[PDB]
C-alpha cells in the first residue's frame, strides 16, 4: 500500500462509477467520487472471499446509501466477485445484475438498501447478530467487523439515532460506521437542516469519534487502523468533497443524483492521468492489486476452516446451518379456547427449544405480546432481545439477523405499530428472508385504549405488500398450522394476534391452514358463505347456525392467509364461494372483494370502551350480522 | 405558592388519577402519580383561558405520553375547563369524554397523542408554529411557552431525535421538554435496554439541559424559572419515582399500565391525611387555587385582546382565521399534457399566494416533489419549510401546524416514503385536520431507481386509512379540482403524483371529480367498462378504442378518489358501470374489486430499468390489456 497505487486505484473506481452512470444516462455518481479515496484504502483491511461470499466469519460491508451502488458495484467487479464488466455495462437496465440500488440477488451484496437510515440500522443487526454467533460458536470463529458507510439522509433518519442507541448499549467493539460528511444533501447545503454536533452525538450513545479528511490515504489508513482497536463502536467522520476529482462539479448538490457528465468525465480523466476518449478502463496496476483479494480470501477462508475443524462447535454449526423444522412437536391446542397472542406465545418458546438460532424479541412489548423465552436468558447470553421503544431499528436490525447465516429471528409489537417498522419489513420482503412478525392487539377488541391502539388499516396494507404472508389464524391449532408453513416458506411471514380469548374451531370440513381458506360447515345448495378470519371466526360459526334455524343453507369458511388463498385453484375456491359470499373482518378490508360479494367491517377509527361495548357498537354480534345478511 | 398547599395539590392530582384508573379497572396510574408533582408547579407557571381553550397566545401544553391521560383530564377538570367530575367517573368507558388516551374532541387537548414518540415532535411543531406565527404577527402578539411532558419511551423512538435536531437548529427558545425519567418500561427497568448520557444527545442538538428531582417543589420551580429565560430550547430531567405516593408499588413497572387496586389506594390516601373511604374527592384550598386558572386566564386573554386591538395585525389575523378557498384562480390546465408533480407544484404555488397561512415542506426532497415556494423564502422569515431527511417528525411536526390556529401545512415525499410517516398520517385522520400530504413518484414508472423506490402497496394503505381522501390525478384540472374538494373537505388529503409526463384529458362525459370516479366515454349498451386511476387512465382510453374498433362497445372511467366513489349512489354507480367492469392501475390494489370485476395491476415488487420498459414488463400497453380484457 502506498500513494501511488492508492491514486490510481480512487480513479479507477472514480471511472467505472462515472462511466456506469454516463452509459445508463441514470444515477448517482457524486457520493462514488467522494468516497472512491476511503473505499480504496478499505480494501486493504476487508477481510472477504470473493470466491465464497458466504463465507460465516467475513467482513460484513454495508452502503447504506443504496444510491451509491456504482462504486459498490465497482468494487466487487474489481475484487473478483461473480460481477462483469458487461454488467457494469448494464446499470440501471431492466433485469440486469446491477440495479439502481442494490438487491442480494447480486452476489457480494450484504443486504439491500437504498431507504435511507436503513443500512445504519442493518449494520448495527450484522454487529449484534455477529456477537450472538460469537456466544454460540466462540471467539476463534467469529472474530470480523462489521463496516458501513453511509451519510447525511441516514444521520437525519430516526431509524439510524434508534440503532445506534443500542449500539453503544451492547458495546458493538465489531461496529465501525464511516459518515461521508460531504456538506450537501438535495436540498442544498446540509446546513439548511441540520447542525447536531455529530462528535458528541455518538459520543453519548456510547462510540468512539474519529475525524479526518476523506481524500488523504495516511489519514483514512490511521483512523481504520485505530478504529479496529476500539472498545467502542466507532464513527470515522470522513469530511469529503462531493464529486472529487469532477473539477466544476466538486462540490455540487447537482452531482449527488444526474450524470456528470461527457465533458465533465474527459477532464477529469486528462486531470487524473486516464485516456479522456475510453470507457470502461481498468489499468494493469489497479487490476492486479484489487484482484488479489481473490488470493487472499481463499487464504483468509482456508485458515478458518481449519479453526472449525479444530473447534467443538462442528455439530452446532451445522445444525444452524441446517435446521429441521420437520421434527418439531408443537402445542396441541385441540378445542383449547385462549387468545391467539398466548397460543403464539407458546409456539415460540418451542421454537427456540427446538432451534438453536431461533431468537427474538419485542419492542418493549414483551408481557404484553407474550414473547419471553422463559428461562432462555437475555442477549446476549441468551436469546430474548430487549429492542426498547425502538420498532422500526428493531426490524432493520432483525432483518440483518436474517441475513447474518445461522438465524430465525422474530420482531414483536402491537399491530397498530407495525406501521413504525413498515419500511424495513418492506425489505424483508423485497429479499424474501426469514424473518418472521409478531403483532398482538389486532383489533377494536384491544378495548379501552381506544381509537390510537386500534388497528383499523394494517391488514390492507400486509396484505397489499408483496411476498408476504399475514396470517390471521381463529384458534391455537390454525396458529400452530400458520408457523407450519411460514418455517417452509421461501417469504416473510406476520402473525396477527388476538389480545382476547378467542373460541377453539371445530375440524375442518374440506381443505385446511395451507390453502388459505378452508370450509368450517358445507351445507349442500348453500344460499349464503361466511368467509371470516381470526377473532370474526366464531362469529360467522353462530350466524350460520342461527340462518340454518330460519332455513337458510350456509358454508362457514376461515381465511387465516388471504395470499395462500389468491394461490388456490378455481376449482378449490368455488367449493368454498356458494352462493351469495359475506366477509366479516374487524377491519377496513375492502380486499375482501375479491372473494366476497359483500364486505361486514369497519369503515371508521374505533372508540374507547370495554372490548364487549366496542364489538357492539361496531355491529360484531349474532343479530346484527344476521340482519345485514337478510338485507333487514 | 407554598409547600402545603403544593402538596395537597398535588396529592390531589394524585387521588383523582388513581380512582379514575380503579373504577375503569383499566389504564394507567403510575405515570400520574410520578408527574402529580411536577404538574403542579406547573399550574402557577403555565398561561391558559380554560374558558377559552382557543385563544391563540396561550401555552400549549403536550403530553406526548398519552397513557397519561387521567392526570390531564384531572387537570383539565380541576381548572375550570369543560370536563365534569361525572366525565371523569367515565374514565375509558364508550363513548365518554375521557377516553384512554386523549382525543381533540375534549376541550383542552391540544393533540391526539398516544403512539409513543409523537407528543415530542407535536410539540417542537408548535414551538415552530409559534415562532412562524411571530413572523407574521409580532412579539407583541405571540410570546407564549410549549410544554411537553414526555417519558422514556417518547426519547427511545427515533421520530423524537428527528424532532429534536430541527429544535436546536431552530433555536426554539420557546420550547420547554420534560423528562419524565423514573427508571422504569414495560419490559423492567430502562437500563436492559437504554444507556445513553441523556444530557449530552441534547446538548448535542442545541438544549439547555437541566436535572432535578421531580419531587421536589423547589427544585421544579426554579428549573421553570430558569427554563423560561433559556435562549435555547430546554430540557429538564426530573427523576422520579413512578407510583410515588403508592407505597408497595412506588418503583414497580406493574403501576404503569395496570389498576393500582383498592387496599394500595386507601394506604396511600392515609399517608397522605385523605380520608381513605372516600372517592373522587377534591379539598377545598386546592379546588379554590386550581380554579383560580379561571379569573387568571380571563384576565391574561383580556390584556392580549387589548394589544390586538392596538396592533397593525387585526385584518391580518382575520384572514388567516377566515382563509377564502372561494377567491382562488388556479391554473388552467386543459389540454396540456404534464407529469401531475409539476401540475401540482405549480397549485402549490397559487395557494401559498392567495393564502398567508399556506406553508410546508418536503424532507429534503423539494427539486423532485416540486414543492418549492417561489420567491416566498425559507422559514422563519419565509414559507419553505426544510424538513430534512425526517419524514416521521416532518408530518408530527405539521400535525401541530395545523392545530396552531392560522396555519394550513403541506408535507412532501416520495410516495414510497409515505409508509416513513404514515404513524403521523394516522393522527391527522383521528383528528380530521386539515393537512395535506404530497406524495409524488407513485409508481414503477419511476424507473431506475428500482424496486425500493416504487410504490405497489402504499395506495391500498392509504385508501384503508379512515378519514382520508387519497387522490390521483390524471392531469392538471383532476388536480385543482382535487385540491378545490381538499381546501373545503373536514379530512386531511393525500395527492398521488407522477414523476413522468402524463397526458391532458378531454372533459368529463357525466359526473366529474367531485363524484370520485365519472365517466371520460360512455358507450350505449356497453360490454366493458375501463376504470383507472391516475398514470393508467390514458392507457384505458386507448384501449378503449382499439376495442370500439373491434366491435366492442366502452364505457372509461377515471377514478380520482376512491374514498369520494364510495359515497356515491347506486344510480349514479350504476351509470359508470357498465358490463364487465376492469380496474387498471400501477399498483397492487385488491380494493378495486369493490367495482370490478376484474383488477389489471402489480403484484410483485418492481424492476430497475427506463421507465417505458418497467411498464411494459409489468403489461401496461395497449395491446396486452386489451388481451386481457378479451380473455385470450
Amino acid at each position: 500500500m502506498n500513494i501511488q497505487i492508492l491514486q490510481e486505484q480512487a480513479n479507477t473506481l472514480r471511472f467505472l462509477s462515472a462511466d456506469m452512470v454516463q452509459k445508463a444516462n441514470s444515477g448517482h455518481p457524486g457520493a462514488p467520487l467522494g468516497l472512491a479515496d476511503i473505499l480504496s484504502v478499505l480494501s486493504y483491511h476487508l477481510k472477504h472471499n470473493p470466491k465464497n461470499p458466504t463465507w460465516l466469519n467475513r467482513d460484513r460491508l454495508v452502503f447504506s446509501g443504496g444510491h451509491a451502488s456504482a462504486l459498490l458495484y465497482s468494487f466487487l467487479h474489481l475484487s473478483g466477485y461473480d460481477l462483469s464488466l458487461e454488467d457494469l455495462k448494464n446499470f440501471r437496465q431492466l433485469h440486469s445484475k446491477t440495479p439502481g440500488h442494490p438487491e442480494i440477488s447480486t452476489l457480494g451484496v450484504e443486504i439491500a438498501t437504498g431507504p435511507l437510515g436503513q443500512g445504519v440500522a442493518n449494520a448495527v443487526g450484522f454487529a449484534m447478530a455477529a456477537k450472538k454467533a460469537q456466544n454460540l460458536l466462540g471467539s476463534d470463529l467469529i472474530d470480523h467487523k462489521i463496516y458501513c458507510l453511509c451519510g447525511d439522509g441516514d444521520l437525519q433518519e430516526g431509524i439510524s439515532y434508534e440503532a445506534c442507541s443500542l449500539a453503544g448499549l451492547h458495546k458493538l467493539d465489531n461496529f465501525i460506521l464511516i459518515y461521508d460528511s460531504n456538506n450537501i444533501s438535495i436540498e442544498g447545503d446540509v446546513g439548511l437542516a441540520f447542525n447536531e454536533n455529530v462528535k458528541m452525538r455518538f459520543e453519548a450513545q456510547g462510540f468512539e469519534v474519529l475525524s479526518i479528511n476523506g481524500h488523504d490515504y495516511e489519514e483514512i489508513n490511521k483512523a481504520l487502523e485505530q478504529a479496529k482497536k476500539s472498545t467502542k463502536p466507532c464513527l470515522i467522520i470522513a469530511k469529503t468533497t462531493i464529486a472529487k476529482g469532477a473539477g466544476e462539479l466538486e462540490g455540487s448538490h447537482k452531482s449527488h443524483g444526474a450524470p456528470l457528465g461527457e465533458e465533465v468525465i474527459k477532464k477529469a480523466k486528462e486531470q487524473a492521468g486516464f485516456d479522456p476518449n475510453i470507457s470502461f478502463h481498468i489499468p494493469q496496476a489497479s487490476k492486479i492489486r484489487f484482484e488479489s483479494a481473490v488470493e487472499l480470501g481463499d487464504l483468509e477462508e482456508a485458515k478458518w476452516k481449519d479453526k472449525l475443524e479444530k473447534s467443538a462447535k462442528k455439530e452446532l454449526l451445522e445444525r444452524l446451518l441446517n435446521p429441521d423444522f420437520n421434527k418439531i412437536a408443537y402445542p396441541d391446542f385441540k378445542g383449547k379456547d385462549l387468545a391467539t397472542r398466548d397460543s403464539n406465545g407458546e409456539i415460540l418458546n418451542v421454537l427456540a427449544k427446538n432451534l438453536e438460532g431461533f431468537l427474538g424479541g419485542s419492542a418493549d412489548l414483551g408481557p404484553s405480546n407474550k414473547t419471553e423465552l422463559h428461562s432462555m436468558g437475555d442477549f446476549v447470553e441468551g436469546k430474548n432481545i430487549h429492542f426498547g421503544i425502538r420498532e422500526h431499528a428493531m426490524a432493520a436490525i432483525n432483518n440483518a439477523f436474517a441475513r447474518y447465516g445461522i438465524f430465525l429471528p422474530f420482531s414483536a409489537t402491537f399491530f397498530i405499530f407495525s406501521e413504525y417498522l413498515k419500511p424495513a419489513a418492506r425489505i424483508a420482503a423485497l429479499m424474501k428472508i426469514k424473518h418472521f412478525f409478531i403483532f398482538t392487539h389486532d383489533s377494536i377488541g384491544v378495548g379501552e385504549d381506544g381509537p390510537t391502539h386500534q388497528p383499523i388499516e394494517q391488514l390492507s396494507t400486509f396484505r397489499a405488500m408483496p411476498n408476504f404472508l399475514t396470517f390471521r389464524p381463529a384458534d391455537g391449532v390454525e396458529n400452530v398450522k400458520a408457523w407450519q408453513i411460514a418455517l417452509n416458506a421461501d417469504i416473510p411471514s406476520a402473525f396477527v394476534l388476538s389480545r382476547q380469548k378467542l373460541k377453539a374451531l371445530n375440524e375442518p370440513v374440506f381443505g385446511d391452514v395451507k390453502n388459505g381458506a378452508y370450509l368450517l360447515k358445507e351445507s349442500k345448495e348453500a344460499k349464503f358463505t361466511l368467509l371470516a378470519s381470526g377473532s370474526e371466526v366464531w362469529l360467522c360459526l353462530e350466524s350460520a347456525n342461527e340462518l340454518e334455524k330460519q332455513g337458510f343453507a350456509c358454508n362457514v369458511v376461515s381465511m387465516p392467509c388471504f395470499e395462500l388463498f389468491e394461490k388456490q385453484d378455481k376449482a378449490y375456491q368455488e367449493r368454498l364461494l356458494k352462493g351469495e359470499v359475506i366477509g366479516v373482518e374487524a377491519a377496513h378490508s375492502n380486499e375482501l372483494y375479491k372473494f366476497c360479494h359483500k364486505v361486514y367491517g369497519i369503515e371508521s377509527f374505533g372508540e374507547s370502551g370495554k372490548d364487549k361495548d366496542v364489538f357492539e357498537r361496531f355491529g360484531f354480534s349474532v343479530s346484527k350480522l344476521v340482519n345485514f345478511i337478510l338485507s333487514k
